[PDB]
């Protein structure tokens, strides 16, 4: 659409340089099976908790870099048209089919309240094939990205949580995003986003 | 070499289902910076040697899957034909631009001795900006890839090693693949491909 066809110009493949660039960031195409295998080794080795952390932060970094890109395409787009580049880029990257349910966003006022549908989550899919169906949501990297993108664009922390997840048997994933303090457990969600 | 054009049609973007396909494998587009940041956490917390193995093994799984795909369209393709598909896929993905130097392969006879030139190793050019110049070769995931690809192709253990590598500060990377039996340290090398 207008959010994908436009962000498509920022993507160029250079088989002449063996490289891929999305905006100003170099990219690779990576086999989901390969990342699933890495997940199983990290989970089995560092535990499920330490592992989710590592994936959430990898997602965060990715979401931030795409927010930088989006911000160079500010133009005459609204806050919402700004926001929607995130879901757009997430789709182009082959991670999930993002479907915005309802978004309330003002950047200047520090107001954001967002809810999205996720169809065909790579991360849920991969997780059931490696661990089987899961107790709690598994799209760690995908959530980190949401968190990373939206914080960067708002210049303030916006944590997301998966409300429903394909990893837990549900038909899809579903997520809610809102400012850190608007979260009861928001202090400790933020803790997941720190290395040391 | 010229199989780039052919292999490149196997790669489709399926935005409707938010998914990218290489043959029958689902792929994602991932920022090298984010991958760079996971490598750094892993090196800093698990040890440089222990992270090397994790990425080698992720590479290995990637390679085995491009070999699995290249084994579906071997219509009128010499053994060198099928071998050259690895470098192309690797290049196409955006991991590295690969120059075959001297390839000697006969699958039926167990014959394989390959040397390759690597320019623009994302990995070496990522370990460059996180740990500065390294001392030992640092394109772990990339080498794992060759190893997994050719071993799947030959039906036997082909290990690769880097002779030169940008992450050590040389102009370029250069690799040598050959059967396990023709490596001085081959058995300790095959050991890295096993998970702890
Ligand atoms: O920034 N956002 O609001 C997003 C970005 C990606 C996504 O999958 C969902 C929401
Ligand atoms: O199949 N192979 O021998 C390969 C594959 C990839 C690469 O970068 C070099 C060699
Ligand atoms: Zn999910
Ligand atoms: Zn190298």
């Amino acid at each position: 659409r207008d959010g994908l066809s436009n962000l498509a110009r920022r993507l160029r493949f250079a088989m002449k340089e063996g490289s891929i660039w999305l905006g100003e960031q170099r990219m690779i195409l990576l086999h989901t099976a390969a990342l699933g295998a890495l997940r199983k080794e990290l989970v089995d080795t560092l535990g499920m908790e330490r592992a989710r952390g590592l994936f959430m932060r990898m997602g965060f970094h990715s979401g931030v870099r795409d927010a930088e890109l989006a911000k160079t395409m500010r133009s005459g787009h609204s806050d919402f048209g700004m926001l929607e580049m995130g879901p757009c880029l997430h789709t182009i990257e082959g991670v999930v089919r993002v479907t915005p349910l309802t978004v309330d966003i003002n950047i200047a006022a520090g107001v954001y309240h967002g809810e999205f549908l996720w169809e065909d989550s790579f991360e849920g899919d991969v997780h059931r094939q490696m661990f089987g169906v899961a107790q709690a949501p598994v799209c760690w990297m995908q959530i980190g990205y949401a968190t990373g993108y939206t914080s960067a664009l708002m210049g303030k922390t916006i944590l997301y949580r998966e409300l429903e997840c394909v990893g837990c048997g549900h038909p899809h994933c579903r997520i809610l995003g809102k400012p850190l303090e608007q979260w009861e457990d928001g202090e400790a969600e933020l803790a997941l986003y720190q290395p040391d």
